[PDB]
């Protein structure tokens, strides 16, 4: 039997950070939905962070691209004293982190989710919940950097009080590992269950339409029994695609990254089996730029061979580059594309994590998917945007120099 | 508790079909010819005589030739036609074929005994395997099929055991289950007798007596459907070797191809997942040396490209393609599917593994084949003999790289 289905207005809304200097022949901007969502916050707001350098102060800098983010922690400060409930999780750093040091005396609740000792992994995991009602996922961090020097996708979904409980339900996952004398269970409470997953998603209405929506989790051991996991969502995604998967990541590697080393070709040996069996067009976006895992570049390469006209199989892949000035050279860690996202002609599926093993055995993230019956919708505008991003001048094959790309990249 | 040992003195021989015109260097040591072999066993048989066979084409008139090159294979025709008048017992299995087969008529007449398995009924699949059982004392297995192309106009490679009573026996229970799989109505069983299981296998091997050495042998057979409960699959045992391997491994095939060959197609990256974790887990240098000819499949050339791009110093992986091709000249380009390398095995630091099977899905799904799988703590054995035939071919001015020009290799190859 099916769950219940939900009723509330819910409307989804891609939103991207695109750093100063990105020139396209439009979607909101991070900034402007973060904003927004802090406006209207009126009870409670939780958050799942990686890190937390949202001012000049925390990056040692004077940049006045900062703003937007020294603007955001502000309006944070000030969801606490007006009556909202602010909880944030975050992954245990290396030293005592100013901004969140400033929300605890601001009114806040901080705690630190030490994934290492746990899973021997990071809380790799970025969304909001806001009000039990509206909530963002993607890839942008509590960064400055994230909101005007590099790329950032997600999805804001805005009135679908359901689906913000079933993402609050993975955030009390992290709430509660966050304590100090605790540890995973071998079974989780029955209030982190949920009963919206692959076999069974949720029915909701998004833009006035009926949809499929459900959230998924990694790393197993954080996952309650109804819940999917994060790499079982992505292979259901990867193969239920007929006519063409497209795939944006930054790092994408079959292998276990920090591990003895392990091979890992789960997702790898999915989108061959696409592209050879059922002739899917797959189009695999890298992001590269000067801290690229080198050993990226081979495996990479062993997809690439598997366009040939004799096996009709069509597999390519670019490379995107966010070209770098002299200015913002002096930027730290920035001008990258941080995207996360795959894209069928049926599915579209946002996560967290970076296509790897870690992210999806020791390592923290969700990610949201959705089905329409529709001629678009949010599947259409993830398809758009993958579009415009592959056809710009800043995506190059493998083949191309590393002069002529306007910044760092390890993998040319 | 493991299984009783073998006493028999076995006796581990490297047989090989070299096609004339092929030439190497001085040393290069040189096997026995597959012919010899042959001649040799058929010679010394005396009371039975197995044969596993894919096709029977011995003679000048099967094949409407008028080679000379022939007359190995028509020798060993009239050696077989003898063994029946004089008391041995002949038994032929052969995949069903599409018309009447000379040979085996008058192997019929000469007094032996030939069935036909009808595998593409059954598993929808064919008779693979290629092997001999002497006297259940000696037996063949290789790639060479009942084909007078093979002793003269094709590369392959076996291995004969001699004096091996224990191993032959164990071939023997493979042989049975083709035997009873040959009857009219015949199906196969969901467990089949307790006389065609084996007690030899991956997990505890025969412990046999080679060459004067203590060694640990066994026989793994496909398909699934045709294994006893105690058999290994062949596929297991081929990852086996692959995973235990940990300083290089060496494989010569025909065909490597990663899906079903003849199927709704399907992919299968069981062979070609082992060899990449083999790659980058354990730092193991992997050489694959494939054969192409005027009818090797094109798709097996982009795949092989996909494993010769792990070739990369960030990740230390060592994985090289190579492909061995047979020249013709004017003269032996009118044989009919010939001058082709025909070799089906591995042999890593520590195992060898020798089959009857391309590296393909079907032949480890729906196909029949069997593989022997050799391990022995010495310097060198069976183990060296095949690395060092690998090496000799591997280093042949027949081995080219992927992006070489057809043109100056001296025969058609369509990977090329
Ligand atoms: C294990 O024992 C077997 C049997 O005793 C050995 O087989 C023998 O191997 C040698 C060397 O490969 C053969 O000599 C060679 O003969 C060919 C012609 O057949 C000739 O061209 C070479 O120059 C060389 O003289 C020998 O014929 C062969 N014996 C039989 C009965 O076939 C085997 O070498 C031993 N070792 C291993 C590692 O198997
Ligand atoms: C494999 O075994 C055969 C015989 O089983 C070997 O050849 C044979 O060697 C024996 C000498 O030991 C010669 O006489 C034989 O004596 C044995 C007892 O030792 C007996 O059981 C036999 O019936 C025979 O009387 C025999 O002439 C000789 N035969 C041939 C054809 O060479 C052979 O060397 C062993 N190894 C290989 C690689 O074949
Ligand atoms: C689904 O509804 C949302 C909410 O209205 C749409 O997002 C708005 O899109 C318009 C442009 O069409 C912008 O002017 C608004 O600023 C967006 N809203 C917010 C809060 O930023 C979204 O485009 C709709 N999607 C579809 C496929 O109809
Ligand atoms: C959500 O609901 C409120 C009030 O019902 C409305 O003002 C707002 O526009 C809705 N969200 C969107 C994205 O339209
Ligand atoms: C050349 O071949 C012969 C015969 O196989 C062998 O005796 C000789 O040792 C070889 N030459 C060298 C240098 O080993």
């Amino acid at each position: 039997q099916r769950p219940a289905p939900c009723y509330d207005p819910c409307e989804a809304v891609l939103v991207e950070s695109i750093p100063e200097g990105l020139e396209f022949p439009s979607n909101p901007s991070t900034s402007q939905a973060w904003l927004g969502l802090l406006a209207g916050a009126h009870s409670s707001l939780d958050i799942a962070s990686f890190y937390w350098t949202l001012t000049n102060n925390d990056t040692h800098t004077q940049e006045p691209s900062a703003q937007q983010g020294e603007e955001v922690l502000q309006q944070l400060q000030a969801l606490a004293p007006r009556g909202v409930k602010v909880r944030i999780a975050v992954s245990k750093p290396n030293g005592p982190l100013a901004d969140l040091q400033s929300l605890l005396q601001s009114g806040a609740q901080v705690r630190m989710v030490d994934m290492q000792k746990l899973t021997h992994g990071v809380l790799h995991t970025k969304f909001w919940v806001v009000d039990q009602t509206h909530f963002y996922l993607g890839s942008a961090n509590m960064d400055w950097r994230s909101l005007t020097q590099v790329k950032e996708l997600g999805v804001v979904m805005y009135n679908c009080s359901c689906l913000a409980r079933d993402l609050t339900k993975i955030f009390e996952a992290y709430w509660f590992l966050g304590q100090a004398g605790s540890s995973i269970p071998s079974t989780w409470p029955r209030s982190f269950d949920t009963r919206y997953n692959q076999e069974t998603p949720m029915e909701i209405c998004l833009n006035g339409t009926p949809a499929l929506a459900y959230l998924a989790s990694a790393p197993p051991p954080l996952c309650p029994s109804g819940r999917t996991p994060d790499l079982k969502a992505l292979l259901n995604v990867v193969d239920s695609a007929r006519s063409f998967i497209y795939i944006a990541v930054m790092n994408y590697l079959p292998t276990m990254e920090f591990s003895p080393r392990r091979f890992w070709p789960a997702i790898d040996d999915g989108l061959r089996r696409a592209a050879y069996e059922r002739g899917v067009k797959v189009r695999l976006l890298i992001s590269c730029w000067g801290h690229s895992d080198p050993s990226m570049r081979s495996f990479l390469l062993s997809l690439a061979a598997l366009h040939d006209n004799h096996t009709h199989s069509d597999i390519q892949v670019k490379l995107f580059v966010v070209p770098t000035d002299e200015s913002q050279a002096r930027i730290p860690y920035a001008r990258v594309n941080h995207n996360k996202y795959m894209v069928t002609e049926r599915a579209s599926y946002i996560g967290t994590s970076n296509w790897s093993g870690s992210y999806f055995t020791e390592t923290a993230g969700t990610s949201l998917l959705v089905t329409q019956n529709g001629h678009g919708g949010l599947r259409s505008q993830l398809e758009a945007v993958f579009l415009r991003d592959w056809e710009s001048p800043y995506s190059h094959d493998l083949d191309t120099s590393a002069n002529s790309v306007g910044n760092a990249c390890r993998l040319l």
